[PDB]
């Protein structure tokens, strides 16, 4: 007999929720169901109390249920993510998104999960819409780019129309909660690979959870500076998922002889200068910029790798950074976002 | 510059608030600025972090500053009120409000903050509308039924009008909040004195703190069966507020020769039965809601005394008691809430 006080109070109570409530919760948000107060009190109730990773595949796993999927068939059975939470309050340049067009460019199907910015100046939306990638496009089109391109970009206000009223109101309260988790998690293409970025150190485990209940071969990756990508200024937390298992390991990337880079390297402006960043990128321009792109690219495809899963951790990091290094020096990168532009603009 | 993202930021943190910010979220709430989301956000958050008294007493203060106050001079020094957080989810009688009537009749001016059911049967307000009394007037005929009656009643939606916002939040979300703690603490009349029920063991201490602020004479009482009352089946736990400060004690009634009750001989019913338990006991009737009521009543003349505090713990006791049992043996209860009704009458 669900119900929001019963909910709600074993929430403040402190306690993890009976399995399907948050199911049900879920349901009745993306349902038009809800008040906005319920909506927002069980966001803040949910983030107190520290969602186990159960309750937030019930919350992804309806929201899946509502998203507008993709035609049957067209997503490739190895298409891997770029994708992070966001909010970790450092004002980067758009990594996940460079990343991605680097990776597409090295022949690894993408299909991109994606928003404008929430808190930064300009979130990875904003900026390929700044470099003349069409951003808006429905399931068949964003198949239509997948195959002819080898990239696809699925903006989340488009394919999860019925999360309306939960997006309201995490604008309303500002504040972050469990649903800054669900982006990542919910890819209307449900790629069964990616590199999930997570800006809260402590929920990293909870989002690798979740994976790990999927088919799915994915890195979650914390920066230990906050980053919610792989960082070149120190070390980042991995938990590598597959097999429905997670490993969680110290990554070094001094290890693959990458200087040690400032956090103010890396810093980001508006689109237009976030869509300058990635011209020069995607151009050869050397730097710590490019360092945190190839290592990102060379993640996602560590996380692809691991989908045909032959090769061991190492050589798959070793092969990742040459394919990655690769895509840029020879051109592939720059000229894969120039056919993804030429793509948008033949529609 | 405070804001929802800075102030609820600090409370999932899990942070005590900065002095002010609790002020700034209680005047959006209040002005109708609010949005819904934010108001329930605030009020969860409030909640799981645990608030502080500073941070309630910045609540509870914005609130009273929107509050219709009653007019100047017409309430008494040595006003006291009786009455709890309610939410305790034991279905009894009305057992603030009889032990009010019986304090006023012992010559103990009550000025009660009260309000309709939110969980119960029948709350305080319901069940002085089924005994004939008037519970919807403004500020200058409450003061007008002190005065001429020894009681009076402040209804909270008459008193409280800008509170709408949040307590529509409150209905929409049905869980406890620091919100269900705020009508204890912003009676309209400000009486320096009281008995203060609350339900959330938790939180008793808070409440207690801002009575502590106010120097107030107060004692905030969790019976330990659950009770937002002294309750007769068991001891209960008194926070003890004299002089600004605070101290925690275990009661026993037993050591004044109450016999111990079973929780379901103070059961309630709804706003008809309830009017019945009153008349009842103001009648004269032994038994348990009786000694209840009388050790409620007691209570209240307890902290009514520690406004002059030479206040010798057991005796101001063993004083109340005998003054509550009195007020009720000597038809003094029973002709007050006659008097009360009549007032009522007189309006028209
Ligand atoms: O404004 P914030 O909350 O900080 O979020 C900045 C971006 O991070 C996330 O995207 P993603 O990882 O896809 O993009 P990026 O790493 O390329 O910016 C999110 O969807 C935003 O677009
Ligand atoms: O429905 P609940 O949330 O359980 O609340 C029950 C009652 O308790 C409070 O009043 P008070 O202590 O003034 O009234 P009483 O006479 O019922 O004790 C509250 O305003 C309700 O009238
Ligand atoms: C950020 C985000 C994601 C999905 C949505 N439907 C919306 C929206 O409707 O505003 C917003
Ligand atoms: C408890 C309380 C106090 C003031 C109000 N206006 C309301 C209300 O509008 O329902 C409720
Ligand atoms: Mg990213
Ligand atoms: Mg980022
Ligand atoms: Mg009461
Ligand atoms: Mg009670």
């Amino acid at each position: 007999v669900p119900s929001w006080p019963q909910i709600l109070g074993r929430l403040t109570d402190n306690r993890d929720l009976a399995r399907g409530q948050a199911a049900w919760a879920m349901d009745q948000i993306m349902t038009g169901n809800a008040r906005p107060a319920q909506i927002a009190a069980f966001a803040v109730a949910m983030t107190m109390k520290a969602p186990t990773a159960d309750e937030v595949g019930e919350l992804a796993g309806v929201m899946l249920s509502h998203a507008h999927p993709l035609p049957a068939d067209t997503v490739p059975d190895d298409a891997v993510d770029v994708v992070g939470t966001g909010g970790d309050g450092v004002n980067t340049v758009n990594l996940s998104t460079m990343a991605a067009i680097v990776v597409a460019a090295a022949g690894v199907p993408v299909v991109k999960h994606g928003n404008r910015a929430a808190s930064s100046l300009s979130g990875g939306a904003d900026t390929l819409e700044a470099l003349g990638v069409r951003i808006d496009l429905g399931p068949d089109l964003v198949a239509r780019s997948l195959a002819e391109v080898g990239i696809g970009f699925c903006f989340a206000p488009r394919f999860h129309p019925s999360y309306r009223h939960a997006a309201a109101v995490r604008r309303e309260i500002g504040v972050p909660t469990v649903f800054n988790l669900l982006g990542p998690l919910t890819n209307p293409a449900r790629p069964r690979a990616g590199l999930i970025g997570c800006a809260f150190a402590d929920l990293a485990e909870v989002m690798a959870g979740v994976f790990a209940a999927r088919r799915s071969s994915v890195l979650v990756v914390h920066g230990d500076d906050g980053l919610d990508e792989l960082t070149t200024t120190t070390t980042s937390t991995i938990w590598r998922v597959a097999a429905g298992s997670v490993d969680k390991l110290t990554f070094d990337p001094a290890g693959f002889g990458f200087a040690r880079a400032q956090l103010d390297q890396l810093a980001g402006g508006d689109a237009q200068a976030n869509a300058a960043a990635v011209r020069a990128v995607l151009g050869g321009a050397r730097g710590p910029v490019r360092d945190a792109v190839v290592l990102n690219a060379a993640g996602a495809i560590v996380a692809h790798a691991g989908l045909s899963s032959r090769a061991e951790w190492l050589p798959a990091w070793e092969e990742g950074l040459r394919r990655a290094s690769a895509a840029i020096d020879t051109g592939a990168a720059e000229q894969l976002l120039a056919r993804w532009v030429r793509f948008g603009r033949q529609i």
